[PDB]
Parts: C-alpha cells; sequence; structure tokens
C-alpha cells in the first residue's frame, strides 16, 4: 500500500513579504495560512506546490530565505518567528520557534549569521547565531524612543561591520551601525538619521555587490517615490551633502541621496532588487510591474508591463521572470517573452469537493467566494501522455460574490453549488473548457498547455442554467440521486422548520412536495443510497435518519432514525458499495466512528456494527466505490487534519496507514472524498481542508 500525494493547491496570504525565493535553488516559499507553501517554478513537469511546511499556529505574515546559509525565517499572528534549516534540499525542519514578542513583528531582515526583528512594541532587536548551537540567542534590543519600525534592511559593509536601515513612523530614514563580536553585537549606535522623505517610510532595501561597487540603499513610503541613496566607503570626497560617520577607529562611510525615481502618477506598492545586475523592481498599486537602471548616469524605467500582493524578481538560463500573486492567490509566470504557467489555490477555508460523476476532474468551493476545477492533464497537445500526469486548475466555473459552501455534480457538464445565500443555483460546462479538457485531461462528451491566471478568471466562467428558490438560509449539504433525477436540498438552521429537507427536481428545477421535517437543528450530511431508493441524514443535533423514496411521486417518507446514535455532532455519513451490504457509517464530533447496517430480524431498522474512536473529532468520512480486496475501504479526516485509511469487515476495522504528518493538512478536513475512478493502477483522493487547501492523494 502506497500513499503517495499527487497535489496542492494553496492560495499565497494577503501580506507584506509573505514570500521569498532561493537566489540558487530557485524555491519559493510563500506563507499559506498557517503553513509555508514551496514550490519550483523552473520545473520539468510543472507540478506547482510541492509541500506546506507546518508549525506555525496562526497565519503566516512573513516569510525570508536567509542569504548565503541554509536557513529561513517566519513570523506569525501569533508573534512568533521561526527558524528552519533545509533539511535535505527541497525541504526545511524547524529549528527554533522565538516566543520573544508579543506585538506584531512589522519587520524583518536577516543576513548570513544576524536577524534584525522590528516589533510593535517600538523596539527592533538583532539576534545573533551561536558559535556551537544553530539556534539565535537575543545579542541586542533597543529603541528610538514615538517611533514604531515599519521596515528595515540589514547590510554588511566590512567583514564585521554592518549597517542597519531603519524605516518607520518618522519621515526620515535611521542608520544603525554595529560590529559583530564572536559572541553578539557590540558598538551598536544610530550613526545618521536620511532626510527626504516626506512621509512614512514603508519599504528599505541594500544594494551591496562587489565592492568597491555601485553600493545603494533605497526606500519608499506612503507617497509614489522611490529614493535612492549612494554608499561610498573609504574614498567619499543643497542635497548634494553627505552623511558621514565611522565603525571604529579603521571605517569611514558616506551616505549621499542619488536620485527620486518613481513617476508622480504611478503609486509604488511593493520593491526589490536584482540577484546580480544592478537592476531596481517596483510594482505599482495597479497590476504594473517596472524595472529601474542608470544610464548618462540618470535612473530610467527600461521595461514596463501593464494589467498586487506578492512580486518575485529573478532569473535563470539568461532569462528573467516575473512572479506575481495576485487578489485570487493565483501566481502567474513571465519570462523576458511569454506567460508561462503558474499555479494557483484558495484564499480561505474551503469548504466542500466533489468529483464528477466519472471521476476525471475535482470540482472545489471554498469561503474564497470561487469554485474551482482541478484536473489532471495526461496529453501534450499533440495527443501523447506526459511522464508525469500533474494536477491543475483547469477552470474557475464562478468567482460570485456569495460565500460558497457546499457543490455537487450531477452530470461530467453540470453542477449545483450553494453560498451563504439565500438561493443556490445550477451551473453548465461551456465549450471552451470541454474542448481544454477534452485536449488535456482526455474525456469524450456529447454536443497547448493549461489556463493561464488570466484566462482562468476572466473567459473560464460556467453560464447558470437555473436557480432554485425555497431555503431561508445558506444551503450547507446536498446530493444527487444516483439516477441524477432529484436533488436534496438542507439550509442552515436553529429551529425544525427550517431544518427541513427540500427534494428538486434536475429536470424542471422546481421544488417537489412535501419538504422533509424532523431535525431541530442544521443538517451537516445528506447522502442518497447507492441504489437510490433511500436517503440518509446526519444533523448536528447528534441523531440520524432514512427517508424511504416512493418511485412513483418521487415522494419520500421516513422509515428508520434513531435519536441518540452519538453523543455530539455527527460531520459526515457515507454509504458503502450495495456488494458490501445495507450499509452506511456516520463520523462524528464524539471523536467515534461507528458502522449501520440493515437488519429485518428482531425488528425492521438499521443496527450499529462497529464502531471505533480517535483521539480528535472526525469531520470527514469517505468510503470507495469499489470493494478493494472482499473488504471495503474508507478514509477518515479529523480535526486535526490527520488522515486515517482504514479496512473494513464484518465487525472488524483495519488500519491500512496514517497519512505522515508532513503529507497532510494543517487543520479540520472539511471534506474526503474518493474518486469513481481508477487509472494508471491508482484510487484518487480528494481532501478540502480548512487550512484553505485542496490536495489529492493516491493509494498504489
Amino acid at each position: 500500500e502506497c500513499i503517495t500525494p499527487e497535489a496542492i493547491f494553496i492560495g499565497a496570504n494577503k501580506q507584506t513579504q509573505v514570500s521569498d525565493i532561493h537566489k540558487v535553488k530557485k524555491i519559493v516559499a510563500f506563507g499559506a495560512g498557517k503553513t509555508i507553501a514551496l514550490w519550483d517554478p523552473i520545473e520539468p513537469n510543472n507540478k506547482g506546490v510541492y509541500a506546506t511546511l507546518k508549525g506555525h499556529e496562526a497565519e503566516v505574515t512573513c516569510v525570508r530565505f536567509v542569504p548565503d546559509s541554509d536557513f529561513m525565517v517566519s513570523a506569525s499572528e501569533d508573534h512568533h518567528v521561526k527558524i528552519w534549516k533545509f533539511t535535505d534540499y527541497s525541504h526545511l525542519q524547524c529549528i527554533q520557534t522565538i516566543q520573544h514578542y508579543s506585538k506584531t513583528i512589522v519587520a524583518l531582515s536577516a543576513l548570513p549569521s544576524l536577524i534584525s526583528v522590528g516589533c510593535a512594541d517600538g523596539t527592533i532587536s538583532i539576534w545573533r547565531q551561536n558559535i556551537q548551537n544553530d539556534e539565535f540567542g537575543l545579542a541586542h534590543e533597543f529603541t528610538i524612543k514615538f517611533f514604531y519600525p515599519l521596515c528595515l534592511s540589514l547590510s554588511k559593509v566590512e567583514e564585521k561591520k554592518y549597517l542597519l536601515a531603519i524605516g518607520g513612523t518618522n519621515v526620515n530614514v535611521f542608520i544603525a551601525s554595529f560590529i559583530l563580536s564572536d559572541s553578539g553585537i557590540e558598538k551598536c549606535r544610530v550613526v545618521a538619521e536620511l532626510e527626504g522623505h516626506e512621509d512614512w517610510v514603508k519599504s528599505l532595501a541594500f544594494r551591496h555587490q562587489e565592492t568597491p561597487g555601485d553600493y545603494l540603499l533605497c526606500s519608499g513610503s506612503q507617497d509614489r517615490y522611490i529614493r535612492l541613496w549612494r554608499i561610498r566607503i573609504n574614498d567619499l570626497i543643497l542635497s548634494n551633502k553627505q552623511y558621514k560617520f565611522q565603525i571604529d577607529d579603521e571605517l569611514r562611510v558616506g551616505i549621499n541621496f542619488e536620485a527620486l525615481i518613481m513617476g508622480h502618477d504611478d503609486w509604488i506598492s511593493s520593491l526589490q532588487w536584482h540577484e546580480s545586475r544592478l537592476q531596481l523592481l517596483a510594482a505599482t498599486a495597479d497590476t504594473s510591474l517596472m524595472v529601474w537602471e542608470p544610464d548618462s548616469g540618470i535612473w530610467v524605467c527600461s521595461l514596463r508591463l501593464g494589467e498586487f500582493w506578492s512580486c518575485l524578481w529573478f532569473t535563470h538560463e539568461r532569462m528573467d521572470f516575473f512572479l506575481t500573486n495576485g487578489k485570487t492567490g493565483s501566481w502567474r509566470m513571465w519570462a523576458t517573452c511569454d506567460q508561462r504557467l503558474g499555479i494557483s489555490g484558495a484564499t480561505k477555508d474551503v469548504t466542500d469537493i466533489a468529483w464528477s460523476p466519472s471521476g476525471e476532474y475535482l470540482l472545489a468551493t471554498s469561503l474564497d467566494q470561487t469554485t474551482r476545477l482541478f484536473a489532471p492533464w495526461i496529453y501534450d497537445a499533440s495527443g501523447r501522455k506526459r511522464e508525469i500526469a500533474t494536477w491543475h486548475e483547469f477552470s474557475r466555473p464562478q468567482i460570485h460574490g456569495y460565500d460558497m459552501i457546499c457543490v455537487e455534480t450531477v452530470t461530467d457538464t453540470r453542477f449545483v453549488s450553494g453560498g451563504d445565500e439565500k438561493i443556490l443555483r445550477s451551473f453548465d460546462l461551456p465549450k471552451g473548457v470541454a474542448g481544454m479538457l477534452q485536449k488535456f485531461v482526455g474525456i469524450q462528451f456529447e454536443e497547448e498547455c493549461p489556463p493561464m491566471e488570466d484566462q482562468l478568471q476572466r473567459h473560464l466562467l460556467w453560464p447558470e442554467v437555473e436557480k432554485l428558490y425555497g431555503h431561508g438560509f445558506e444551503i450547507t449539504c446536498l446530493d444527487i440521486s444516483p439516477d441524477q433525477k432529484l436533488i436534496a436540498s438542507a439550509c442552515r438552521s436553529n429551529n425544525v422548520q427550517n431544518a427541513v429537507i427540500r427534494i428538486f427536481s434536475t429536470e424542471n428545477w422546481l421544488e417537489i412536495k412535501p419538504a422533509l421535517p424532523f431535525h431541530s437543528l442544521t443538517i451537516t450530511r445528506l447522502k442518497f443510497s447507492k441504489d437510490g431508493k433511500f436517503l440518509l441524514s446526519v444533523c448536528r443535533d447528534r441523531k440520524w435518519a432514512l427517508w424511504e423514496r416512493n418511485m412513483e411521486d418521487n415522494t419520500f417518507e421516513l422509515r428508520f432514525k434513531n435519536e441518540k446514535p452519538h453523543t455530539r455532532i455527527i460531520w459526515d455519513a457515507d454509504w458503502a458499495p450495495l456488494e458490501f451490504g445495507n450499509v452506511f457509517v456516520t463520523a462524528s464530533r464524539d471523536k467515534t466512528v461507528k458502522v449501520w447496517r440493515h437488519q429485518k430480524e428482531p425488528a425492521d431498522d438499521y443496527v450499529l456494527e462497529a464502531s471505533i474512536k480517535h483521539t480528535k473529532a472526525v469531520t470527514a468520512i469517505s468510503i470507495h466505490d469499489s470493494m478493494i480486496r472482499e473488504k471495503i475501504l474508507i478514509s477518515v479526516g479529523l480535526e486535526n487534519g490527520e488522515i486515517y485509511l482504514y479496512s473494513y469487515t464484518l465487525g472488524k476495522f483495519e488500519l491500512i496507514t496514517q497519512l505522515n504528518e508532513d503529507i497532510t493538512p494543517a487543520d479540520k478536513i472539511t471534506r474526503l472524498r474518493w474518486s469513481h475512478l481508477k487509472r494508471n493502477g491508482k484510487l484518487f483522493l480528494g481532501v478540502g481542508s480548512s487550512d484553505l487547501s485542496t490536495r489529492i492523494y493516491s493509494l498504489a
């Protein structure tokens, strides 16, 4: 039994400096939710996010690769700073969690052995890495006052000579300098107050390569301008004034205002230097990137590209690449010139997932207010199988202004979705997508590379067929009969009147009276019997019910039930394949997973067969449509994000495996579903979690 992660769809965080790229390994690590996602852009078989670094207990607000080292720094909502170290090459292990701060970490710049940490305490401290150990220790901590850090840059002039540009709630740019003793810091002091800005400095960046050589320092503010300061070392002979000072009885330094670049109209957002050339990258408020360089000798814009959260500047193989994370949490690539393929993912907790009736693609609805379709492309535009069948977002059915709560596929060409809206709509697979899905995913229908972010959010939206009214609350769940002629719906409720089950027709999209009452709270799961003559319901009111189907009028009636199957909310339920038997299992907050089976012997009713308990609540349970050996296959998810694979036979659970902690989500498994399809001798598992990440595993 070999469990292999197939794909990870996570979205970047909305925060300054939440992403960084490794200058050497060319690995971009961005904070996605409470995890640090890793992705290799430059790659043969476009794969995308290949790992989610778990550790932080809050949203990651900053990620930085310490240059010239195997280290990386981080910071989260919980004022914590973590230090990772590359275990192998494309992976990192957390080796230290700094608890010291009780306020937000507003700034963070770190060189090989140091880490400047600006905090909302109004204090900026410098951590210095130990000599024998690998952990950092507070070498020094100070403050300017009224003054608060917003950003700071750390630089290395000479061997033990260091500079630190501090910018914050002060129109000025302070320049602290300290020497590096073997036990930390020595002679630290603010040695220069650079005047020039007419507002708060919110950006700083040093450019120090091959000195004696262009040693610049740029800085932005709450304006539409950027200032560049020239730095001379030992030979530095109205505003042509210099700020001289010296490190020790051996160094002299002279800063000076060189030029002001940003346009009057263009308001700047992000700014960073190039990895090797003397070029500055500045991204405007509106989606537009600009590159600046000298020569004359005046700084000028040498590259513009119109129509940000993050913006990475990197060059590989005599080509320049621009990675730009948008609002939809999607990264896009550009070379210099074409638009290479990027990566997609949610920006808010995922709520539901549902494979196409046949299982070639997987729809995913999240709180991002978007519904995405993920599929694997195993075909070049030439029609031959790709080496590795990678997963991508082939279409974004919608981006409505309603929080996507749930979805279920009616047909490979149509589906239904619901959100924090009163009604729910159905959607039809457009011509544009179908072709795309037929060409790369390979699926026949009746009547040269995946979608870049541009044609994925604008040209690939599914046209709505019909809306359905009835519920006076956001729809929580729903299922489609095996015959696809029915839809069982259920809204959010606190009483019995709204905790009603509505049955809709997929032909006339009209409701089919009468509604179904019983549950006193809100239903969490609705499943139709494999045969289709039954409907099951679990309703976080600690009970379940089975509604028999009248094959004539298609009206349902209550037959079986159980007022106390669980001591706490039931989160999920599922039916085993007919061959196994008239069985269905429920997953509950009471930590247990119970199995039920029809018994007409002592009296007609669905009796309890087996039951197992876990450590955390079981929020997701899905059983495979086919029978593995002569036994059934079940998957279980928890509030931990942990996933258990079980085997089941008349009264005996067999643990196949517990997905390594390194390959599973970081929070509540909102939904788990097996794909109906088997391809390349593998089974597929869809996993939507509360850590805003859609994932896909495979069982060999």
